[PDB]
DNA sequence: AAAAAAAAAAAAAAAAAAAAAAAAAAAAAAAAAAAAAAA
């Protein structure tokens, strides 16, 4: 809102619970998305592989 | 005319900034065990 952009609550939202879903601050770097539970080729396709 | 030493050609060889997590070392209070003084 500070640049007057808007974007719809729902696209929002899903990221807000993705970060929290795991309890604790799941960041979106190679040190929150490669600390999931997902599949190994999910994990080695991002970051670090 | 046959045998040996030095020079030159051919072939193999080796020489940038940011940010987060983990490891480490000095410190520091706490707690359990051993030695000494007194009743």
């Amino acid at each position: 809102q500070f640049y007057g952009l808007y974007v719809n609550y729902r696209h929002l939202a899903l990221l807000c619970d993705v970060m929290t879903a795991k309890g604790h601050l799941m960041a979106i770097t190679r040190h929150g998305i490669n600390r999931q539970d997902t599949g190994a080729l999910m994990r080695c396709s991002f970051e670090e592989t």
